[PDB]
Order: C-alpha cells, then sequence, then structure tokens
C-alpha cells in the first residue's frame, strides 16, 4: 500500500513472539508520554539507524487514588500519545502502547486501568501498527497473579476484564498479558502457567486455549539467566511471549538468548531527550555493546548491525571451556580458519578480495590452505600487516586465561589481540620458527570478563601462519 506503515504483526509460525509484516522481531527502545511531551520526530526516526523497528510507549502513569476527588483520569496525555501513534505511522515503526506506573511499580489500580482501555483501545484500533500492552508490572514481582496473596491480588481479573474491552472495540489489535517484573526459572513459567489457564477459562472457556493473537510480556528482572530458563519453559508449553522491559544499557547476554529463541524485545534505554533510565543513542548503553559482543540481526532500516555470524558450532558464539578437577569440559581450540562471516571490512580484513591459497571458503577473501601441522586441516595464511579476523565467543567465567595461537613464520613478526574491542596483549612479537609450516605455540595470559565478545585477531605485521586459538582458564 501507499504508506509506510507497517502491517499487523502477527505470531509467528514457531508461535514464540509477534514479528512484524516481513517476518522479524520487534526490536526496539521506550519512550515516555506520562509526564512529558511526545519525544521528537527527529529522534524517534534515530532508532532506525540503531537497527530498531519498534518503539515502547508507557502512555500514561496510573492513578492510585482514581476516581477519587483531584484524582487524575486517564486519557490526559492524547495529545502527546497521539503524536507517538503518527510518527512511528511515517517512520514505519511499530509501537507497543502500555500504562506506566510511575512510583508504583508492582501495583496497579484496576478502575483506571478499565477506563483508559475504554478511551485508547477503540482510538487506536485501526492502527496497523499499533500493539496494546494491558499494564506494566502491576504485581510485586511476578506470577502467579492469581494467588489469594499476590501483592496486590486481582491482577488476572483486571487483565480479564480489560482483555474484554479491548477486543471489544479492537478486535484485530495485538495484545500482550501481564507484564510480568520477575519471571525466572522453571518456577516461574510454571506460576505463569497458573495465571494463563485462570485467564483462558475466563476469556476463552477453555483453560489450555491457543492464542491466536496474544502473548505474554516480561521483564528481565529476574536476570538473563533465569529469564531464559522460564522463556524457554513457556515456549514449550505452547504460550508466545514478547519481552517489553529489561537492562544490564543493553543486557547483551539476554539479548543473545532471547534472538535465539525467536523472541521480540524492547529495551530500557530511551528515546532522547528524556526518560528515567539512559540514553539508547549514546554508544556506551547500547551501540557499543552490540558492537563489541558481535550481536546482530536483521534490521528493517540501514545496514547495522552488519550481517554476520558464527562459521561452524552450529552458528552459536563459541563458549570457553571449563576445569573440572585436572579436565576440560570442552574444546578450548577454535581453527583460525573459521572466523566470523560476514565480509571485508566486516568480520574480517583481507588485502585482496581472492582467497589466494583457494582451500576451505574459497568465496571469502581470507587466505587459506591446507596445513601439515598436527591434527591437519587449515591454516590461514598470506597474513599482511593490517589485516585482522574476528571470532565471536562467550567467555564463560570471568578471570585469567591462557590465550594460545599455534603460528608459523620464516622470519619475525608482530600481532595484538583485543577482546570486545579492548586490547588484551599489546604487541605481541612472534619470532621466527624458520618455515611457514614449522609451527610453535605462542601463550600469553589475558583477563577478560565474562559474556559474549569478539576476539580479533590484529596483524600487526606480515610474515606469520596461524592454525588455531585456544583459550583456557588459569
Ligand atoms: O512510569 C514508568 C514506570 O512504570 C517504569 O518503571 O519505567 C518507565 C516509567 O516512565
Ligand atoms: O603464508 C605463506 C605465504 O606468505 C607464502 O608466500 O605462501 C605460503 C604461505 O604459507
Ligand atoms: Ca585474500
Ligand atoms: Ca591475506
Ligand atoms: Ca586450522
Amino acid at each position: 500500500a501507499s504508506s509506510p506503515q507497517r502491517g499487523r504483526p502477527r505470531l509467528n509460525a514457531a508461535r514464540t513472539t509477534f514479528v512484524g509484516d516481513n517476518g522479524q522481531p520487534l526490536r526496539g527502545p521506550y519512550t515516555s508520554t506520562e509526564w512529558t511531551a511526545a519525544a521528537p520526530y527527529d529522534q524517534i526516526a534515530r532508532v532506525k539507524e540503531l537497527g530498531f523497528n519498534a518503539v515502547h510507549l508507557y502512555a500514561e502513569c496510573f492513578d492510585p487514588r482514581y476516581p477519587a476527588p483531584g484524582s487524575k483520569a486517564p486519557g490526559y496525555a492524547v495529545n502527546e500519545i497521539d503524536k507517538i501513534v503518527e510518527r512511528t505511522r511515517e517512520l514505519g515503526l511499530y509501537l507497543v502502547i502500555t500504562i506506566g506506573n510511575g512510583a508504583n511499580n508492582g501495583n496497579h489500580n484496576a478502575q483506571w486501568a478499565r477506563d483508559f482501555w475504554k478511551f485508547y483501545a477503540p482510538r487506536y484500533a485501526k492502527e496497523t501498527h499499533v500493539l496494546y500492552e494491558i499494564h506494566n508490572e502491576p504485581v510485586a514481582w511476578g506470577p502467579p497473579y492469581s494467588s489469594s496473596t499476590a501483592n496486590p491480588p486481582g491482577a488476572v481479573d483486571m487483565e480479564i476484564d480489560v482483555y474484554r474491552i479491548i477486543r471489544t472495540y479492537a478486535p484485530e489489535t495485538p495484545v500482550l498479558l501481564f507484564s510480568y517484573a520477575v519471571f525466572g526459572g522453571k518456577g516461574g513459567a510454571a506460576e505463569a502457567l497458573k495465571d494463563i489457564r485462570a485467564f483462558n477459562k475466563a476469556v476463552f472457556g477453555n483453560e489450555n486455549a491457543v492464542w491466536t493473537n496474544e502473548a505474554v510480556a516480561f521483564h528481565g528482572y529476574a536476570g538473563w539467566q533465569e529469564t531464559t530458563i522460564a522463556v524457554e519453559e513457556l515456549l514449550k508449553a505452547g504460550y508466545p511471549c514478547f519481552m517489553t522491559e529489561y537492562a544490564g544499557g543493553l543486557d547483551v547476554e539476554l539479548t543473545y538468548e532471547l534472538e535465539r529463541l525467536g523472541v521480540s524485545w524492547l529495551t530500557f534505554q530511551y528515546i532522547p531527550p528524556t526518560g528515567v533510565s539512559d540514553d539508547v543513542t549514546k554508544p556506551e548503553y547500547f551501540s557499543a555493546l552490540v558492537e563489541n559482543s558481535g550481536l546482530s540481526w536483521t534490521p528493517d532500516y540501514g545496514n547495522w548491525p552488519a550481517a554476520r555470524g558464527v562459521y561452524g558450532n552450529g552458528g552459536l558464539a563459541r563458549e570457553t571451556a571449563t576445569w573440572i578437577n585436572n579436565f576440560l569440559t570442552g574444546t578450548t581450540r577454535i581453527e583460525a580458519e573459521d572466523f566470523d562471516w560476514g565480509g571485508n571490512g566486516v568480520s574480517y580484513y583481507d588485502t585482496d578480495s581472492v582467497n589466494v591459497g583457494g582451500q576451505y571458503r574459497p568465496d571469502e577473501g581470507v587466505d587459506i590452505e591446507k596445513t601439515s601441522d598436527t591434527g591437519g586441516g587449515y591454516n590461514v595464511g598470506w597474513i599482511s600487516e593490517g589485516e585482522w579476523l574476528e571470532y565471536t565467543i562467550r567467555v564463560r567465567n570471568p578471570g585469567y586465561y591462557n590465550l594460545s595461537l599455534r603460528v608459523a613464520g620464516i622470519s619475525g613478526s608482530r600481532v595484538q589481540v583485543s577482546f570486545g574491542n579492548q586490547d588484551k596483549t599489546g604487541v605481541w612479537e612472534l619470532p621466527a620458527t624458520g618455515g611457514f609450516q614449522t609451527w610453535t605455540t605462542a601463550t600469553r595470559q589475558v583477563f577478560l570478563g565474562a559474556g559474549l565478545q569478539k576476539l580479533r585477531i590484529n596483524a600487526l605485521s606480515g610474515g606469520f601462519n596461524l592454525n588455531w586459538i585456544e583459550l583456557s582458564p588459569i
């Protein structure tokens, strides 16, 4: 159609999340109209250059005293919400609208929430780019809301009543339920399933309803490890989900897991000029974290993050091994020839576009030949000054590691190795071995932070070949 406006997001084929009108997950930062003007058009537009296609809107903040004299009724920010709706429409962005809480996270006012959606549900029902998230963090702090001892009680009744209101006026609009603050472990999933069953019985007539246009909203405050478990278990039970608020700046580890699982996400960094957390346009809170980690997805707009991935290892970041007693739990060896794919100037830099060795990856630029070193396979050769190679890894535990390079060189050479774009080695002199297939292992101790990060080999000179890289904890 003659409109940049995005079409209805729908549940994906795998029923893991809502995806857009191109089959891609929704990814975005947040803004608020709770006590501020609409973020400016030109600031909202910046999200597109950061690989995003969606915006999370905390539209109005509930009044806990409503409807007493002096309380603020819903609908007060309509003129600002309308601007967000229009600006996202024209920019080709999705918009997730919710009720915020101000000082009262982990709480809600049911009447206020029903009246908010009676007004807003019909108002934006026909905006195909707009989704409705019933209520931010309505209970302190997670499932089961259906417990008689939930703090406060009755949130599932609010979810039910609001869902009916929404569907009465907005029959096609995606609805995100619950917005659990802390959603962690097998236990978190099991408790959420109690709430889901109770909701389903009341709304659909059957505890085990198959949702066609609904998902569970959840937040990341259980931490990345526990949240990943809960998401995995819920997805196994057959209920899609959607991350609506989390932070570490960007929580790189949780983003990696949500990408793997096929779950849409809204990060808790704000569109300038203002918000209660950190600005998404400052590199230190988002783009630098993405860049240094090697995280990538296909953006709806622009070419950032760049298309890239792990070569081999089933496309998963190469996790570092640990010790149990005197043995290693898994491989420590990263083959030099298994550099990230992505291309020249993205995942490697090579001075000639052809692989002059012709082997292994003939259609990429890195020069690769068969090796006569122990164990066979291949080595990177024709290494020249200024070339570099990146490998996306995941450091399981922070601390000291032995970093080993299996190298050969007729004469002397120099390398330097960065991790997450931080130099960990300085200049590392590799003395001559006397031949390009006369192999030695060079080792240096490095101190690494935990997490997803790119290991980058920088050739400070030519004159050496590289078979493989090993990393093991001290
Ligand atoms: O009011 C909102 C609050 O509920 C959430 O914790 O952070 C975003 C705020 O604007
Ligand atoms: O790296 C080596 C290259 O420089 C040499 O000239 O051809 C053989 C390779 O091992
Ligand atoms: Ca080349
Ligand atoms: Ca080369
Ligand atoms: Ca090799």
